[PDB]
């Protein structure tokens, strides 16, 4: 007889008819008005406008993210860790996203253990990152290559052959699986253009966690980079799920009720995260934390970043890594990733992480003085880049395929119960100016 | 001597709406609309809730393009040197500038998609690494994104741009992007000979879709009817207003400034759903399964009994129901009405099958009681005319369709630059908060 706790599956199981229930409850009341619909609404991107289901997480605009209730600090607390190490662990994260409990560390060890079994790729895939140009920007690249995996798909396989809408969910279920699985040697692929093939086909210590063999496959295992481990299971952890309204989760929901599979859905996820007023914005961030450095120098004064903040808002630009379009209050997310480089006397010695924490101090009152930035604290994008950064990602193009890597997490999730729950395509309605002028 | 071309056109329009959109702005606060459970749990259905300039479709009348029946377009649009079908280039400029283009502007725009169409190397080594298991929507979409690395507006945005002239530069990959479309989808389907298709010069002096049909190796005057359903094929599927699956998810990447290759990336990756565009790849071989179980001589009792097995399986009828059209389709019609003066695709039995499955198929549904519109679709058409014509892989037929919607999206895309349009960034709910 068998040992083991319940797998991931079989746990997403136990909760889905609990789920339908809830979705039976809710669509009786069908007909209940909610909000309204403003001119605004609709030439201002939806802003503001209660439109989506999204289960796993909700971001409350005075308090931060929440996932299935909990805050970022009682996940962190929580979640299982890896076999070494203090941080919390993406895949668990994943656990709790997706079936809305906290995983034992034993099950945690034998999710772990089959994402390292999924990872191997299909030739082709290799083939195709080897005629990538070196001018093609880092997120087409993994945009395309997700793409491709679709040769893989069992849920397109399934639908081709004939499947009833009652067994969509479990081989979305599967493909989510195998594209998380896959998705860390894609991005290393990425990062290492010229060891395609060593890459491509390295075995991954089946022992060890999701991270720590994404870290491996970019150059960084074994215990002298254990610091940079803990950071990208927090990195990857923290930025995994952020509501449903977001580009990239909605591109990867949108696409997904059309019944294409979860690697042609997060495919167009990841071609929104590549957007500049979305997930490159990391990307930015550090270019400009760079500049910052070689202008003011690095004796710099508290008056030093004043007058090179002032200046930027007078120059009509903006503070990259400050404001958010719904939180309105100091992300937590950004606090995780500073408290990381609290503990690490390395990190705080470097001048440029310096700048970072100079400027999050100093930055949100000349905002507000100014006036033109709504929600002026840092949000999580302020200290992320210069993280990468101190661990040796000097690759001014590379910082959102890691975005990339963790946002497969919380969208994949919101395929599946799309799936289970048998949401129908998501089919707006549109107006021209025309009509809004009555 | 020359008339104004297309971006020329363009410019002489945007301040008019310009004024247009600051007048709707002052109305920011009026209440338009409500938001009830029913949009949230059901994928915003009947929320009015972005905005689209070039064509508004009413769920009794079918699709408008400026105001323009499809029949008006049929009639006022440019031809085709040899042809009586409207011109989907014409249709662009319409869509783009609310103006109906003189023949003259037509034929120059012509000129300058052939000019523009050529590929760089790394996109023909890109489509020689696909595998023959890649299906040919994936290969498309992967294709269009790679082009990304021609993109004016990256680059541009990269080096700093104002927000005031993204427009420009967002037009001219946009023309970029339609100029080379047909010849991806040429090497979709024709992947042995991918060295030759794509580099091979196109006729400088035919349409868009002359020139489409040539690289799929349908040229010359022997095909002049396929022509003629090609570009009445594309012209018909360019939009459909914007919340549209393809039309949407292109907005929506767009909105983050990703440039219109990412963009439509996207838009076909949406495309690429059985939902939407693969409808007509998934109606032609629900047809073809159906034909061969009933046979040559069947009654209407055996279609009946096909239908309902589709429908006992758990499984959609492909090519009848709609999002927002309450009624038989006019795209679908206007497909019908071109095989009804062609005796020789009336008798095709495939095609006789289509027919009589409109016939029937409205009834079923409406017993079964669960689609609100039973009526057929622009998809239940389209896949058998190609058929007719001797495209008979029905993986391939939404890869056609991937090329005429590259016209409605790209002219958004264009427009929302122009006016400034913002993230689109709708808030979510989880079930346990509408329960509460
Ligand atoms: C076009 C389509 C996606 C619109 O979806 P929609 O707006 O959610 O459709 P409805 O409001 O009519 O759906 C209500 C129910 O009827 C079902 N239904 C709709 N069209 C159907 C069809 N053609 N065959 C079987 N069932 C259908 C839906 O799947 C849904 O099921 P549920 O309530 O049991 O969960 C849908 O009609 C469909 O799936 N059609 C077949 C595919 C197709 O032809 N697509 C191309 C459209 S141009
Ligand atoms: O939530 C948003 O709108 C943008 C986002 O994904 C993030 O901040 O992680």
């Amino acid at each position: 007889g068998s040992t083991a706790e319940p797998d991931l599956k079989t746990a997403l199981k136990a909760v889905i008819p609990a789920k339908r229930e809830l979705f039976k409850q809710v669509k009786e009341r069908s007909d209940e008005v909610i909000g309204e619909v403003k001119v605004a609404n609709v030439i201002g991107g939806m802003r503001g406008l209660k439109s989506m289901l999204w289960e796993g997480s909700v971001l409350d605009p005075e308090e931060g993210i929440r996932f299935h209730g909990k805050t970022i600090k009682d996940c962190q607390k929580e979640l299982p860790k890896g076999t070494s190490g203090t941080e919390m662990l993406p895949e668990a994260m994943f656990w709790l996203l997706l079936t809305g409990q906290v995983p034992s560390t034993n099950q945690v060890r034998a999710f772990s253990r089959e994402l390292a079994e999924q990872s191997h790729l299909p030739q082709h895939i290799l083939d195709l990152i080897k005629s990538f140009p070196r001018s093609m920007h880092p997120m087409t690249q993994l945009s395309i290559a997700v793409a491709a995996l679709n040769t893989e798909s069992k849920f397109a396989k399934a639908y081709e052959k004939g499947l009833s809408k009652a067994d969509y969910w479990e081989p979305t279920f599967d493909d989510s699986i195998s594209l998380l699985a896959k998705i860390p040697r894609v991005a290393a692929l990425v990062f290492r253009p010229d060891e395609v093939d060593q890459v491509g086909t390295q075995a991954l210590d089946a022992s060890q966690d999701w991270s720590y063999n994404f870290a491996e496959l970019l150059g960084k295992g074994g215990k002298e980079n254990q610091d940079f481990h803990d950071l990208l299971r927090l990195y990857l952890a923290l930025h995994g799920d952020h509501e449903g309204g977001n580009v990239s989760a909605h591109a990867t929901h949108l696409v997904g009720s059309a019944l294409s599979d979860p690697f042609l859905s997060y495919s167009a996820g990841l071609l929104g995260l590549a957007g500049p007023l979305h997930g490159l914005a990391a990307q930015e961030v550090l270019r400009w934390i760079l500049a910052m450095q070689d202008k003011i120098g690095t004796k710099f004064t508290d008056d030093d970043v004043r007058n090179y903040l002032w200046d930027t808002l007078k120059s009509g630009r903006v503070v990259p890594g400050y404001g958010h379009a719904v939180l309105r209050k100091p992300d937590p997310r950004f606090q995780a990733l500073m408290d990381f480089a609290a503990t690490r006397p390395d990190v705080l010695a470097n001048p440029v992480f310096q700048l970072v924490k100079k400027n999050s101090e100093i930055a949100p009152a000349v905002l507000t003085e100014h006036g033109k930035t709504k929600n002026p604290h840092p949000n999580v994008d302020a200290a992320s880049g210069v993280l990468f950064y101190h661990y040796g990602f000097q690759q001014p193009l590379y910082y959102t395929v890691t975005f990339g890597v963790s946002r497969a997490l919380g969208p994949l999730v919101q395929l599946i119960w799309d799936r289970a729950l048998g949401l129908p395509i998501e089919r707006p309605k549109s107006i021209n100016l025309l009509g809004l002028k009555k």
